[PDB]
């Protein structure tokens, strides 16, 4: 169980990281998977000996630039479905009505 | 070798972690070793194997 603290995962990595497992499912918010992975990246979790899978439904809206080199085994669900040109459409008519906050 | 731009060091890396190369000199300036550094995070090579 993560700590009431979102940035005080690190003695959770550490116990985790000793004892080794890897295989790992998570279940979150997609705020607090960005703030777990930026922790798990932090101290060395991030490799292709390790594995992730998230719960959550907005793992998309994460940005795996600095992850996607490591080559790590993250995998997760989306109900999104951006493959149609109408609902991409749409979001980029979102994309002008977000911006403005 | 590193190439003549910093930032084209991850194919060396690439080829670095292949073949189990773990233990590793970098003679450069500290800049380059600072770039070397990020570059090697993103590429997944600091973890406790390193050296």
């Amino acid at each position: 169980q993560l700590p009431a603290d979102t940035k005080d995962a690190k003695p959770l990595l550490k116990e985790m990281k000793r004892g080794k497992e890897f295989h790992v499912i998570f279940d979150c918010s997609h705020e607090m998977a960005a703030g777990i992975l930026k922790q798990a990246l932090a101290m060395g979790m991030m490799t292709e000996y390790y594995h992730y899978i998230f719960t959550t439904l907005d793992l998309f809206a994460l940005d795996v630039e600095p992850y996607r080199y490591s080559g790590v085994n993250m995998t997760g669900f989306r109900i999104l479905n951006t493959e149609n040109t109408q609902v991409s459409s749409i979001i980029e008519k979102w994309s002008m009505e977000r911006l403005q906050a």
